[PDB]
């Protein structure tokens, strides 16, 4: 209800919540350019993953 991704909010997953966008040439710009979120923190997880299901209920 604002849309203004300035940080890695959308891409602020613990890695254990990655939906894996599934991309070949994923990068900190290309993966986020193709249409999704990128990450290189850990390979184990899907470097390129969907944007955390931004939500707010309580705490």
């Amino acid at each position: 209800e604002e849309y203004v991704g300035l940080s890695a909010n959308q891409c602020a997953v613990p890695a254990k919540d990655r939906v894996d966008c599934g991309y070949p040439h994923v990068t900190p710009k290309e993966c986020n350019n193709r249409g999704c979120c990128f990450d290189s923190r850990i390979p184990g997880v899907p470097w390129c993953f969907k944007p955390l299901q931004e939500a707010e209920c309580t705490f």
